[PDB]
This record gives structure tokens, C-alpha cells and sequence, in this order.
């Protein structure tokens, strides 16, 4: 039965059937998660650029990389940013369904450098749940911060 889990580790080392990239705009290698994805699955960046609020899947071999471009809250208002963040996750759920995969590795979109200097764990996680609750896939959320793992883990347990 479909679950949610959280792991504090590099998503480029995930054990799931596909990976969501916290993609930088313009198809660029970016920083953080995006850069790790670029180093592990560079061929997935061929023609990967996609607008803020959307997702685009490129295969690396037969492994799907879902490039999801969340808004950068240094450039978006809070209301417009929230709408595009919600929409990016929606498009992730649509791609996961289309691919038919049994599991997916996801990072929290629009946190870190695309956060507008704000803690957006809860905002981004709740959009993740809303979108992925609509799918059948096992979801494994990948973070790096130890306090975030705790908070994510608590949220996962509050809905079981």
C-alpha cells in the first residue's frame, strides 16, 4: 500500500524508480539538488528547460528524471509564488501517473536558494501532499537538514 517516507541523504542516490529534479529555470545545471542531478544524470538535461510552474520528463537511459521548476520567491510575490509552487507539484503528480512508476524520489521544491530567504518546509510539503495524494506511487522525500527530517517525519505520521 502506497506510503510516504523521508530520508536525509543525496537524492542522486535514491532507490526509487524515478527522480524529481528541483530544477533550475532555463535548463541550467543550477546548484544544490539540481547540480547533483546534473552530475548523476546529465543526459536528462537535453532540452529539459521548462517554465516556472511546470514539469518536464527526460529519460536518462530508461530512468525518468522529472524536472519540476518551482518559483524563486526572490522574484515572485507570495500569492503568485504559492500558485506556481502548487502548479509545479500538480504537474509532477501528472508525470508520475503518466510514467506508471511504482515509486518516486522527490525533493521539497522552492526551498533553499529559491526560498525568498524564508523557511518554506511546511508550505512546500503541504503542496507536495496535495498533489501526490492523488497518485498511487510510493513517495520518498529527500532532505538534507536534520531538523527538517524531523518535521517532515512528524507530518508524515500525522496523516497515516
Amino acid at each position: 500500500a502506497p506510503s510516504y517516507r523521508v530520508k536525509r541523504m543525496d537524492i542522486a542516490k535514491n532507490d526509487e524508480e524515478c527522480v524529481v529534479n528541483a530544477a533550475a529555470p532555463r535548463g541550467l545545471p543550477g546548484h544544490g539538488v539540481c547540480k547533483a542531478v546534473y552530475k548523476k544524470w546529465p543526459e536528462s538535461f537535453k532540452n529539459s528547460a521548462t517554465p516556472v510552474g511546470t514539469a518536464k520528463t527526460v529519460m536518462c537511459g530508461t530512468y525518468p528524471v522529472i524536472h519540476a521548476v518551482g518559483p524563486n520567491f526572490s522574484n515572485y510575490s507570495e500569492s503568485e509564488g504559492d500558485r506556481e509552487l502548487a502548479a509545479a507539484y500538480r504537474e509532477v503528480a501528472k508525470e508520475v501517473t503518466r510514467l506508471g512508476v511504482n515509486s518516486v524520489a522527490i525533493p521539497l521544491l522552492s526551498t533553499g536558494v529559491y526560498s525568498g530567504g524564508k523557511d518554506r518546509l511546511t508550505q512546500s510539503l503541504n503542496h507536495l501532499f496535495t498533489a501526490m495524494d492523488s497518485t498511487d506511487a510510493d513517495v520518498v522525500i529527500y532532505c538534507r537538514d536534520k531538523e527538517w527530517e524531523k518535521k517532515i517525519s512528524e507530518a508524515i505520521q500525522m496523516r497515516t
